[PDB]
């Protein structure tokens, strides 16, 4: 009865600690990577006026596109998951509120 | 150094792929356990309406949920900021070609 409810509470609290560790890692990596991508943009913008470089630059930019598109999809899916969880939490807060009466 | 800078980005993005998958898992798992915990409270509240012990645990979960909601909101706002910066970079990179 009380013991087993306490146990799911502990598991949920464990999951939050892992969520936060992963979130701290994701934010750090995203933060560092957008800075590096911003610097690479300036580098490309510079070399694209000089030597052009045929494909060596045109394909190298294309590669970065594909990685950016990849990340575009991951952030969209992360947004969509968090928004769903937010919605379900507000449903849960309402449901829990009304349990008592 | 263009190759060094590019390869270093491919490094980050690999780690970034990995922390995205784990965070998705954590969010899925957490939402599922919270739903299952609600269904547990709902079941045990039908037997004993007035139980003070069970209501105290509900009240603690309400405090937990309110803190989680404010936290999820901060995740949303930060992810939106990153995604806007990313979409500015994509736009920028687009007009190189």
């Amino acid at each position: 009865m009380y013991g087993k409810l306490n146990k799911l509470v502990e598991h949920i609290k464990e999951l939050l600690q892992q969520l936060n560790k992963n979130w701290h890692r994701l934010q750090s990596n995203l933060h560092d990577m957008l800075q590096q991508m911003e610097q690479l943009f300036q580098e490309f913008q510079h070399f694209m006026q000089g030597n052009q470089d045929d494909g060596k630059l045109q394909n190298m930019i294309h590669e970065m596109q594909q990685f950016m598109n990849q990340l575009d999809n991951h952030l969209q899916s992360l947004s969509d998951t968090v928004h769903h969880f937010h919605n379900k939490l507000q449903e849960l807060m309402n449901n829990f509120h009304h349990l008592v009466h």
